[PDB]
């Protein structure tokens, strides 16, 4: 069980102005800290944010949050469930800003909602330093789906935050799960992200912003474009046939030639974008998210599980014989890997 703490700085808020927060389980024999960013789509104007407030309110407000959460997958403290980091300090950061973790805008007489995802992450880091993060050796910022994209947008900001606060010895790294999307042509017929950034006052990493320049910051929400601009080490986990990617592409699974070619090309394109990503795990499965699922230990690429790959990554940041870090399936159809989940 991780225990809830609402932010002491109550001006850093969820969408509706309630305080943001984090769930924490300390492990005082460990200098490793895992901060996990929850996912869950987004909203990009008054009308669809109003709809989200009616039926997804826990993603917009802390007023109904429970006082505890069970840690699962990479957040589990049991070695059998989490071979990688079972003895780490565990933090789960709820997603209540609806902005892919990019926003820096307060509620006001001009704004019905607050979009403060980027500031929530910084305030969580600040308050954790007084609860033991100051003695850390590694801070791993992880996240799934919208939280995986949030890792890409914020990992270098966390690294700069700790440097300027006077903690240059804490090594900041990122783990982005199911947040690596392609801005491809649909099977049947990015503007929402463009509108969202203006609505949220969204922020992107500075080097990426300077490449694409004003009006074009939406480009930095796509992993293959923002990743080359990042300085912190980042491990990328992405199913080659991600279900959220197929949903936005208007694909719903008797497959005929046109759809067969479309699906095969999508996998080839995703594999291509990961060619120069040295720390990555990309199986040929139809699925979405993995790292906080209890059976995340089950899938393998070329005989290597994801917990092993992450361990090999740790060793590489001190090629390794028998301990690979770049694991991308070459077979071209969903479930051509026998270890895919059912
Ligand atoms: N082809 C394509 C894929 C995803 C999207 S998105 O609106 O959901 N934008 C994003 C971007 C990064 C993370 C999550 N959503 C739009 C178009
Ligand atoms: C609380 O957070 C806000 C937003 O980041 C900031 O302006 C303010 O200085 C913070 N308060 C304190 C006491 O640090």
């Amino acid at each position: 069980d991780l225990r809830l703490h609402l932010l002491l700085n109550t001006s850093v808020t969820c969408n509706d102005g309630s305080p943001a927060g984090y769930y924490l389980k300390e492990s005082r024999g460990s200098r490793r800290w895992l901060l996990f960013l929850e996912g869950g789509w987004y909203c990009f104007n008054r009308e669809n944010c109003d709809s989200r407030y009616d039926t997804m309110r826990r993603l917009m407000s802390s007023r109904d949050w429970p006082r505890t959460r069970t840690g699962t997958g990479i957040l589990s403290s049991q070695p059998e469930e989490n071979p990688y980091w079972w003895n780490a300090n565990m933090v789960f950061i709820p997603y209540c800003s609806s902005d892919v973790w990019s926003g820096a805008s307060s509620k006001s007489e001009k704004n019905e909602y607050a979009f403060m995802g980027a500031l929530i992450i910084q305030e969580v880091v600040r308050e954790l330093l007084g609860r033991g993060l100051s003695g850390a050796k590694v801070l791993l910022l992880a996240g799934s789906s919208a939280g995986g994209t949030g890792v890409l947008l914020n990992v270098d900001r966390v690294a700069e935050q700790l440097e300027k606060l006077g903690y240059p010895a804490i090594q900041v790294r990122g783990l982005a799960d199911s947040g690596w999307f392609l801005d491809n042509k649909q099977y049947r017929h990015t503007e929402a992200i463009r509108r969202g950034i203006r609505y949220w006052n969204g922020v992107v990493p500075e080097r990426c912003r300077r490449q694409f320049q004003e009006g074009e910051e939406w480009n930095c929400f796509f992993g293959y474009k923002v990743y080359p601009t990042l300085r912190s080490p980042v491990f990328v986990v992405q199913w080659l046939f991600d279900e959220a990617q197929l949903t936005v592409d208007n694909v719903h699974l008797p497959v005929q030639e046109g759809l067969r070619l479309y699906i095969q090309n999508l996998g080839r394109e995703l594999r291509h974008t990961l060619k120069d990503v040295p720390a990555s795990f990309a199986p040929a499965c139809l699925s979405h998210e993995i790292i906080i699922r209890s059976h995340w230990t089950d899938v393998q690429v070329k005989g290597t599980s994801l917990p092993r790959a992450l361990h090999c990554w740790d060793r590489s940041l001190h090629p390794l014989k028998g301990c690979p870090v770049h694991l991308v399936d070459s077979c071209p159809w969903p479930h051509c890997n026998p270890s895919c989940p059912t």
